């Protein structure tokens, strides 16, 4: 269709801004050779972080917002955030973009909510579709084919496998296999219905507005770099690299202010640390 309400309002976005904020610098065309930097400037600048849902407030999804909170400020976002932005910077790119929407398991059971933010991509160079997952936190920090690779592949040095498997009515159910701490795992599952800006903006109400939801009680950051990945889940701070090793620390509300500014790049005012470091998500 070519009403806007099916794209991703490309136009309001600095594109300059954004590009030399996560340090793109190849040729600007729809080349899978910019989207594979897009992805990686893009993962391994841009922080994660739950903070603004923590603290009480609204988290919005227009671009103004995003980006006066992502490009101009020492703030991140968490997966509709982060992929918000990234697609109306592949849209400007003139890049294909449709959406996609994936439960994450984690490793878990039962059938978790379809509140993360994916994004379907295709090039210019041939009809191969690409899986840009830019707001997960953890990677990857390249695109991965939209085609069945049972067999572990890297992402950078990251381990992965993509898996087809059908779900109810015959339909296509992708599962994401990523390697860590706790050895292989799914990292998540997703469908290819067609998702759009309206659809984020419910995941994205519920995920950050819903007691259901985690994300809205404690601190959650993630940081992610080539080599490594950085995770604060309350109070416990993980570090992970790419063989899977990892070591943990246990901090005190003090410690928060610190850890949060070097290590995920996120600056608050007072009011908002002393109100983190205070929080009654501590009691729990």
């Amino acid at each position: 269709p070519d009403d806007p309400a099916y794209h991703w309002n490309g136009a309001e976005l600095d594109l300059d801004a954004y590009l030399a904020r996560i340090g793109f610098a190849g040729e600007r065309a729809p080349t899978l050779a910019t989207l594979r930097e897009l992805v990686y400037r893009h993962t391994t600048a841009i922080p994660f972080e739950n903070l603004e849902a923590v603290l009480g407030r609204p988290v919005r999804l227009d671009l103004a917002t995003l980006q006066d909170k992502l490009v101009h400020s020492r703030r991140g976002g968490y997966c509709y955030e982060n992929a918000g932005l990234f697609a109306a910077a592949l849209e400007r790119l003139g890049f294909g973009v449709t959406g996609h929407t994936g439960r994450v398991t984690m490793g878990a059971g039962g059938l978790r909510p379809a509140t993360h933010a994916l994004l379907r991509v295709t090039t210019a160079d041939d009809d191969r579709v690409w899986m840009c997952d830019v707001g997960f936190g953890r990677g990857p920090l390249r695109p991965y084919e939209l085609r069945p690779q049972p067999d572990e592949f890297t992402l950078g040095d990251w381990r992965f496998r993509l898996e087809r498997r059908t779900g109810e009515l015959g339909t296509d159910l992708w599962v994401l296999h990523q390697f860590g701490r706790d050895g292989w795992v799914d990292r998540y599952t997703f469908t290819t219905a067609p998702q759009y800006r309206i659809d984020f903006e419910v995941g994205n109400h519920f995920v950050s507005t819903s007691p259901r939801s985690p994300f809205t009680t404690r601190p959650f950051l993630q940081r992610f770099h080539s080599d490594r990945h950085h995770v604060l889940d309350g109070l416990t701070l993980i570090t992970e690299r790419p063989d899977g090793s990892a070591d943990i620390r246990a901090l005190t509300p003090g410690e928060l202010p610190e850890v949060i500014n070097e290590l995920f790049d996120i600056e608050l005012p007072g009011p908002d640390l002393d109100a983190l470091t205070t929080g009654s998500w501590l009691e729990r």
